[PDB]
């Protein structure tokens, strides 16, 4: 159960809506886990700002993961 | 339960509304009693801020990346 | 339970909010009862900051690995 | 129980807000509860600084800490 | 209880506000309750400091204590 309220996305902003499916993980196998709820009121989204409303199942890459740089 | 109130996000950020469920998880255990209502008012992000709003499961790090030596 | 009201994360900050599960911890059962809370008024962090809105479960050591080690 | 006002934390800081539960406890009294309350109010950390508040449950001796008594 | 009003750890330093749960946990004592009050005014730690505020109970020889077997 993944609903959002008020989303407000500006300016080269995109906002999904339902939930992640990467190949990481097979294929859409649908309903998993759905052991919490998740729920948000106002969303901000500005400049190139991405919204996801939906958990996701990957791996390797968090959505958006690419750091070789070790500290 | 994963509740968020507003959260600001500017400057090519990022923002996931859900639990995070990585390739490491799958035939695991993913039930051990997690009983818990997260919520945040406010949550700012500037400057290419990462917002994650649930909770993750996996071994292979700790969403971001972090490794170092000890003294 | 968790709860948080101002988090401010800036220039490359991340936050998190929810449990962090390693993948070797999958040893729990179902019962209910006591569980404490800790809430958070205010969190500012600038700069490669990283917010933990959770309980930590993991067998290495924590959620940092930049110090201490085995025994 | 365990609570904050206003936290800082600077320059890759990092801050945990929960309770520690190393992979080293079993079911042998893991609901530990409320038992004191730790609360602060100013929390100023910067540079490779760790906020850790809550109680540690298991047997790696400390969360954190460089050594055993030197002579 | 205990209680910090002012806690700044930096350059290194980290700040750890809670009792410690040592694998060997309590033998005896079904009263779980705090007795003890400590309230700290102003801690100013810099350059590998540690604030430990809370009660210590592992079994090693450093900010902790135990009984153990002397021959």
């Amino acid at each position: 159960r993944n609903s959002a309220k008020d989303i407000r996305t500006e300016e080269r902003a995109r906002v999904q809506l339902g939930n992640v499916v990467t190949a990481a993980a097979l294929h859409g196998g649908i309903r998993i886990s759905d052991q919490t709820t998740n729920s948000v009121e106002t969303v901000v989204g500005k400049g190139e700002s991405r919204v996801l409303i939906g958990n996701e199942y990957g791996g390797k890459g968090f959505w958006d993961n690419h750091h070789h740089h070790h500290h």
